[PDB]
């Protein structure tokens, strides 16, 4: 997961 | 999941 | 996870 | 995880 | 993990 | 937000 | 936030 | 924010 | 944040 | 941050 990814100012969260 | 992602302010969450 | 990724400045979490 | 990453300020954590 | 990476000032973490 | 929480297995978000 | 809290095994984020 | 926390094995995420 | 903290096994990050 | 902590197997981090 987050895989090209631009940007990042949030949360990606893979459980 | 999350995958080209230009730009991420918020929540992208997998459970 | 987290494979190009240009700009972090939030979280990026695999558990 | 975090493969290429140009610039990181925040967390990128994997368990 | 951390392989490629330009800049870090924040954490990257392995566990 | 998530203020007493017992048991949580989803998500509990606050944006 | 994630005041009291018992169990997580999810995700609880405040952004 | 996480102020009693019994056990957590999730993600608990303050930005 | 973070403060009591029984067991920890999972994340807990403050940005 | 981190202020009692029993036990700790995972990632506690304040940026």
């Amino acid at each position: 997961f987050a895989e090209x990814v631009g940007s990042n100012k949030g949360a990606i969260i893979g459980l």
